[PDB]
């Protein structure tokens, strides 16, 4: 099996340097993800993704492509423990919040990190998420990571990676470790590469949005809201000009003569009514476009912010952009072959009608055995 | 770039969602099946679901499709142990991958990196083969997209990035204009001007009178009375509602989206079906699966991906299956094979 | 100038005592630079000639 010699040594030679514990995300990216959590549209979209992912239900189960008759559910008690932990991770945190934090950090930075506490026999004790901003990792000499540093100076735990850790005689680890699930990008560099996050390509629209809204706020208070710029002449005996002013003024709602005409005997005064449009202060047209851009870059049908579009948002960006990477990352190293983490699609409320109609239509067919009619719509056996 | 990245990761995500497996091929005329061991085939299944550690099959598909879209090339590396049993597969960074040609017509080795590490991985053409034909040592693929004037490998890349330089540059120019004009244009109204005979000192009084009608002022909302010395106000329009040039911007977006082959509507369900079985299926799925099938396994067996794993095609597959069920002048096996379902 | 978004007095009036200054706002249409109408026609032509 494992040959230990991958072709990613192209970068540790000179393009990188070993034993340095380089951080995983540039500080600029951290600040951008930080201030993007206060922006209206960006926060709305981010917690929309988080909520949608957080709603799905977990379980461990037999995998469909079980060619491995030598099933890797090493104990079938480790599998029960993994089920337990997938429903209840570390105390003071539930599985739902784990999913939410994981999906959120995946959307902001394109990374997912964790920590496990398998007791002594592959029985995982609890799982903790890792804060991507202040998580550093250290590389080997060949091509990959060995340890993760978490924090700057006082606490300095170099948690080992899953690659190097005291394994069981079957292959399962014996001590703690970490994951660092990563999203690919161009030019390979599996871990030495640059993050791949939507925040890369929305700096321009978010800055434009903030500029327009600042203009709107400033112009809201600062523009005089008065009408009737009335002006008399430089021959009016200032003292009956006050009388004319009181006459003009005392027609407000709830005045002495309210609603009646103004009569001016001699000395023509001249009124002009100010428009004070003030109906485009936020620049509605070049603002909804920035909103549409920073929404679509997150992969959210505009209509969300009809039911066909909800189905689309579910099985176009949530399913193959947060669900498959997370479940494949967990399945890759949390359990042996033949078993892996799965989530029930029929727990999604938007897909229920479609699943039912598909099931009925397949029921109508005959040139298909029952087991495949099942497996084409979930329902393993 | 906003639009280009959106489209690129859209393609990557869509391709990354499809499920692999090795299986009997339909056009199995080769009764001498090339699944040389049927244990190599199990190992290839294993690897197709779990490639090299610290990377899953889904991420392999994503990176492969992405690099195929950007450069029109796909490269890989295999580590078959000693008997055609592949150990792991690694993708190759196209930017810094160099290749060397033979004397007749084709590649022999791939150089990966500039100076320190210098592994000349052999091509699949020349490598220590098994007595059946399978290789024994490592090798690489370099799947290539064809173009005009042949030159199978000596040719120029064929990528959408060739024909979108103009629209992306125009888009960036318009957005830079918009940003610059957003901050820089005074956002004030009421350019009010008095005369050069006003005793500068009651001009300040007139200014305070005009000013103290803002929301939350002493006399807020009431009239302005000016006794003598007519002051003259003009209200500035400050349109500022076309700074990004909406019309000659959506066109550039449409162009750099359609050149990637994405129905505009995506950025209804009929259009999703179209995007699936018009540009994703015959532009990323067939080339990748034919490249893998060409040299990863013998004849009679090849890599296939289940179309019914695509969520957009399920209703169509079900309706087609029912309609075919209604026919009679067709045996059962062909009713199956016309809709997947091998045997 | 100091009424731009993020200035000292941002959004308030301009008061000029004497010496009337004269502002004119430029249109800067710039919304037909590509000539949308006599461009989609060329696109339609070189698409239909390919039979699409």
């Amino acid at each position: 099996p494992a040959p230990s010699a991958n072709p990613a040594k192209i970068f540790i030679r000179r393009f990188f340097s070993a034993g340095v514990a380089k951080n995983v995300v540039s500080y600029s990216n951290v600040m951008a993800a930080q201030r993007a959590m206060e922006h209206p549209v960006a926060f709305r979209c981010l917690d929309k993704l988080g909520l949608t992912v957080q709603s799905v239900k977990w379980d461990v189960g037999k995998d469909p492509q079980n060619t491995q008759v030598g099933d890797g559910g090493m104990s079938a008690s480790q599998r029960k423990a993994l089920q337990q932990i997938l429903q209840r991770p570390n105390p003071t945190m539930s599985g739902a919040q784990l999913r939410y934090s994981a999906a959120l950090s995946w959307a902001c930075f394109g990374r997912m990190a964790f920590k496990v506490s398998v007791m002594s026999d592959g029985s995982v004790n609890a799982i903790w998420p890792l804060g991507i901003p202040f998580l550093k990792q250290k590389f080997d000499r060949y091509g990959d990571v060995e340890s993760f540093q978490y924090g700057d100076e006082a606490g300095k735990e170099t948690i080992p990676s899953f690659t190097k850790v005291e394994k069981n005689d079957k292959g399962r680890p014996i001590k703690n470790y970490a994951f660092m699930i990563v999203k690919p990008s161009i030019n390979g560099a599996m871990n030495f590469d640059v993050q791949n996050t939507p925040l890369q390509a929305i700096g321009v629209p978010v800055a434009l949005y903030d500029a327009l809204m600042a203009r709107a706020i400033d112009s809201a208070d600062g523009t005089p809201n008065s009408k009737w710029l009335v002006t008399a002449s430089r021959d009016l005996d200032d003292g009956q000009a006050k009388e004319v002013k009181e006459g003009i003024e005392e027609t407000k709602p709830g005045g002495d003569n309210g609603g009646e005409i103004i009569f001016i005997a001699g000395t023509d005064v001249k009124v002009q009514e100010m428009k004070n449009d003030l109906s485009d202060i936020h620049s509605k047209v070049p603002l909804d476009d920035q909103a549409r851009t920073i929404a679509g870059n997150f992969g959210i049908p505009i209509a969300l912010l009809y039911d066909e579009s909800r189905k689309a948002f579910f099985e176009d960006t949530i399913e193959p952009g947060y669900l498959t990477p997370l479940e494949d990352g967990f399945s890759m190293f949390l359990c042996g072959a033949g078993y892996r983490v799965i989530f029930d699609r029929d727990s999604i409320p938007a897909l229920r009608k479609s699943r039912a109609d598909i099931a009925a239509t397949y029921d109508k067919v005959t040139f298909i055995t029952e087991e495949e009619k099942r497996e084409v719509t979930g329902w393993p056996a």
